């Protein structure tokens, strides 16, 4: 599919078995997943952006969906203000800018 | 062009006659540029990212060429982390995401 940009190209996933709207950002370099209690194990991280640092749980391989794709990698989870899926996500499902 | 994104999509533009780098963000609503002498008017408001609120400068119809498309819009001007075009612009330059 194409999305165009007008507003917030927000699309729906499945992760940990629930769905969830999350929103692709191309200026991510990770995907980062509001507060949810995945199990097993993971890693204390820090993530920056505009206005500072966040503490993040880091999970490896988790299987992740979106829009119909399926994905397999590294979810950052956390207080986040948004569902991101950024970079590391997006070119396992084959995502493009194009102008 | 067709951008993929195993790499930041990091371009060239032209602002107040100035080249800079700046990442294509499609998680962005708005352009944040960092600080610079911007021929213009401006405002002061707050801006949020994921780690919280910052101040910026709002400048309206600023003219930037992104990638060698122009655009006309707002710019905010602050201490961002990156160099930002967001959806405003990107809208302008007619970029979509694709997969
Ligand atoms: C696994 C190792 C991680 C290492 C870790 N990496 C990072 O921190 C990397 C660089 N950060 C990033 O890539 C983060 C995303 C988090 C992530 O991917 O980790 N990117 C970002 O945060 C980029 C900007 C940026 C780019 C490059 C560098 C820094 C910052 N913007 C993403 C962000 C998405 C949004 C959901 C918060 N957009 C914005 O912040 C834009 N804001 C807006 O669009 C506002 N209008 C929305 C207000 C919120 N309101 C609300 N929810 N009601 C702003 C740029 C105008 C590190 N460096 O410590």
């Amino acid at each position: 599919p194409q999305i165009t940009l007008w507003k917030r190209p927000l699309v729906t996933i499945k992760i940990g078995g629930q769905l969830k709207e999350a929103l692709l950002d191309t200026g991510a370099d990770d995907t980062v997943i509001e507060e949810m209690s995945l199990p097993g194990r993971w890693k204390p991280i820090m993530i920056g952006g505009i206005g500072g640092f966040i503490k993040v749980r880091q999970y490896d391989q988790i299987i992740i969906e979106i829009a119909g794709h399926k994905a397999i990698g590294t979810v950052l989870v956390g207080p986040t203000p948004s569902n991101i899926i950024g970079r590391n996500l997006l070119t396992q499902i084959g995502a493009t800018l194009n102008f």
